[PDB]
């Protein structure tokens, strides 16, 4: 008796996948679920599948004499193009490029997708959390757990709609806020949790959850670089997506989403995101006030188009990111580096590496002018380290040891579902070779 | 000898005034801009308004007149354009930040006479994010009329500013300048006029009231575009690129625009996450937004701003052709008529009716005649259901702003309107204040 092996495409799923992909039987033990992330799969899982020749195009002899860390014109493809082209051809002559039946239709496949009952789609991942705190009832002076070293978004979201950030160490391996850090930073004003899925790493939303209950706190959660993470947003309170181009799915411009199972918090999204004002009936406010802040159905028309590439690319992220674990092993064993966990509950937005402190800096200039690879650094300043006057006169005198650590230590390395296996080769090579001449 | 074509207000009205017999000059001289792009395919020395720009067909069978059909307001030729700019922008991948975003805000810098100019992700931010670069802390008091859209006083709270509604002209719907100085306490920071429905407001008064009490000007033109001297007497001036404007992009955008260098810094770091002005990932302020305009929006407006001259156009000369043909019925004091003003872009058109009568009237329009009228904007700022509203503004009395609320009625009028659906509505206006 077989058991089926289904495709969701989400990250836990993809794991199986990845092993069934690799062997020589692919048949009809494989299930495509019938969503709309999985359509470029349908066409592609009708033959049996090499993955290095036919998801990559593998050219092993082809000459590499730079890999740049994320060139946008190969973030999207020529297919997409055509796909999002031919969309507009249907779209531009109706005239609805704010409000219309696209946007409607693209919420109900994200809420579909994200089994999540309500999804408010946003004119930004930073307008989703800001939305998203005041929703839940975020008043000037409420505090708002969260860690150090997100994108400056995630803190400016809080800032902005009056809130107070209060900063909480990660777990160094994860990068991720360390949950066991959490309790000691409570206070009577503490009001939110605010966890980030950094790099597309799930945080250990279990046991945020339970602080949270015990606390009555809120969880609002920034899975802005997380879509496809397996049991998304079951814990959470709010979940906040983006869908800027850069990210595992994206549109052609800013846009984002709020998802939540509660009607009352998402009557409340709807309110905020569109000046206020009763839902679908325009001019007549029923809140203080709102913002411009939904997605465009412009954008939403490109989103069902581009979403049909999300479940191939994000196995193909997962690919990557299996091979650097694979092939750079050996620079772990001897204690030069640390690797990701080949984990189940990451969807590779960004792949992080850890170096000594001391060479950091080595490494990354004679990657690059030695051998042409670009490496990068997500993010170069830690929150209570920015230059503002916020920080000079209210976040004095703080230390987070693991943050603080490990910021002095990452190193992304490329990654993108359109890299290729050769560039990729190029990038281990020259981390070999480095690496071994530091010491 | 020279008539000048800018596309402007003020020489939009000299050229009709030219093509109308009464001669202006000599040599018609389109102006080098984008904005005029359009203009150059349709505009020859003998021409006929009635045929050539709108293709009057007289007996055209109507039985319906929509206010503002939405497919109508971007016409085939601006889609052709769009989808030949977007071949070749989606393969360069950019579509947040990029190059068509710089040149589309320096094509504003030049058609506005203004040094910097900031594109952001709507009128809305524009108008909060201008607020804040110009210093408001929360309580700050922000003097502003109660007839706007909601947008306007949305801006404000936002930031934690603190409206305060006072008086309008009745005549212009604009801001009385007469009512602002009353109005003044030690917590007013700034004045916030609005350009409503394409009305400039009384600027240089304004500008008087601000340096004798040394406020801040920040004005809600977002309805204004094309308005000669926009904002010759503001600190900011904000605009909406929404696809309702008189020019308009295919989604969300607006812009803030300002000769000051120091005040243009901040704007550019509250709208991109309180970054240093082009350095990512360092704040020099506590926070940002993620509010910049879209590259791909930019490459379609760089599009779309080539047809605004000649849409404005149009706009006048509905707005003429309404006046004019309408004026029995104000003769006759049955209705008020807006004034035949340079200073006007009718981005809306407003006529005033018997308070008792407006119900009836639009009634009797769209039952009768297929005629559809509306009111932009139905509810008044300090008659909102809301918590603030009633903490803080209850028992608020503007007399004239609530009168001519009563009176206000909007006419079908766009670019792309017929004037054959035109003399549907004013045959319709009459037929019905008869009876
Ligand atoms: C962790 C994180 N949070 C929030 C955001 C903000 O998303 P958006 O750009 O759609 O505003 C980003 C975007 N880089 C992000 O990476
Ligand atoms: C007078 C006025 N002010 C501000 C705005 C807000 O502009 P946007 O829709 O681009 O946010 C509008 C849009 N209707 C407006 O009409
Ligand atoms: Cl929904
Ligand atoms: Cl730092
Ligand atoms: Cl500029
Ligand atoms: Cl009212």
């Amino acid at each position: 008796m077989q058991k089926q092996v289904k495709i969701s495409g989400k990250s836990k799923e993809n794991m199986s996948l990845l092993k069934h992909l690799k062997g020589d039987v692919q048949g009809k033990e494989l299930v495509i679920e019938d969503s709309i992330v999985n359509e470029r799969w349908k066409q592609v899982l009708k033959e049996k599948i090499d993955i290095e020749h036919d998801l990559f195009n593998y050219q092993k002899n082809r000459e590499i004499s730079k890999v740049p860390f994320l060139p946008v014109d190969r973030l999207i493809t020529n297919d997409e193009v055509e796909d999002i082209l031919n969309t507009l051809t249907e779209v531009l002559p109706t005239g609805k490029f704010t409000s219309g039946p696209y946007l409607e239709q693209f919420e109900k496949v994200l809420s579909t997708y994200l089994h999540k009952r309500y999804v408010i789609a946003t004119s930004s991942g930073t307008d989703a959390i800001m939305i998203g705190l005041l929703a839940l009832g975020l008043n000037p002076g409420d505090e708002v757990i969260m860690p150090a070293n997100s994108f400056s978004a995630t803190e400016n979201a809080v800032l902005a709609s009056g809130g107070v950030p209060i900063y909480v160490d990660i777990n160094p391996q994860t990068f991720c806020i360390d949950p066991d850090k959490i309790e000691e930073a409570i206070t009577p004003y503490t009001k939110f949790i605010l966890p980030v899925h950094l790099y597309g790493k799930h945080s250990d939303m279990q046991h945020i959850r339970q602080i949270a209950n015990r606390y009555k706190l809120k969880v609002i959660e920034d899975a802005c670089q997380g879509i496809g993470l397996t049991d998304l947003g079951k814990y959470a309170d709010i979940t906040t997506l983006s869908f800027n181009p850069y990210k595992n799915f994206g549109v052609c411009g800013k846009a984002g989403a709020i998802a939540t199972d509660n009607e009352e918090l998402a009557k409340k999204c709807i309110q905020f995101s569109y000046h206020g004002f009763e839902v679908n009936v325009k001019n007549k406010k029923v809140i203080n006030f709102g913002f411009n802040s939904k997605m465009d159905n412009l954008q939403a028309a490109i989103g069902l188009e581009r979403m049909k590439y999300l479940s191939l690319n994000n196995f193909k992220r997962l690919f990557l990111a299996d091979r650097y674990i694979t092939q750079l092993a050996e620079l772990q064993n001897k204690g030069y580096i640390e690797l990701p966990e080949l984990s189940e509950d990451h969807v590779w937005h960004l792949f992080p590496i850890k170096v000594r402190t001391e060479d950091r800096a080595d490494i990354m200039t004679k990657l690059n002018e030695d051998f042409g690879v670009q490496t990068d650094v997500y993010y170069p300043i830690l929150s209570h380290m920015q230059k503002t006057p916020l920080v000079q006169d209210k976040y004095a005198g703080l230390q987070l040891v693991h943050t603080e650590k490990a910021h002095s230590q990452v190193l992304h390395l490329p990654l993108y579902p359109s890299f290729t296996l050769e560039e990729q080769d190029r990038v281990m090579e020259g981390l070999f070779h480095v690496i071994k001449q530091e010491i």
